[PDB]
């Protein structure tokens, strides 16, 4: 149908706009502590204190797919990154301080995204 046509164009835009933001907060995590998931093997005891483990090439992979359907979903990914930081290290650590510098800096940009979103449609 072309509505259905319609409503692809419609999520391959929302796509587009997502992967712009997706490096703008990339680029706030320069030490690129967030860029892969967790290694079990490395950290064998992860999963269980994380439930719902994220990371930058996660959030990518299901981007490309245009696995998000609107940006609460990108934004709640966003979140599980750092959240999950933020639960399993203690606060005198680079990754507790990083997962705070990259969620100060990344409201910024998600604040404009939202209007974005809210104004193409």
């Amino acid at each position: 149908s072309m509505e259905q046509v319609a409503m692809e164009l419609r999520l391959t835009e929302l796509t587009r706009l997502l992967r712009s933001v997706l490096d703008q907060l990339q680029d706030k995590d320069p030490a690129r502590i967030f860029a892969q998931p967790v290694s079990l093997k490395e950290v064998p005891d992860y999963l269980d204190h994380i439930k719902h483990p994220m990371d930058f090439a996660t959030m990518r992979k299901r981007l490309e797919a245009q696995g998000y359907k609107n940006l609460h979903e990108f934004e709640e990914d966003f979140d599980l990154i750092i959240d999950n930081c933020m639960k399993y290290n203690a606060r005198d650590t680079v990754f507790y301080r990083a997962a705070v510098r990259l969620r100060d800096q990344g409201g910024v940009v998600l604040r404009q995204a939202r209007r974005e979103v809210d104004s193409i449609g």
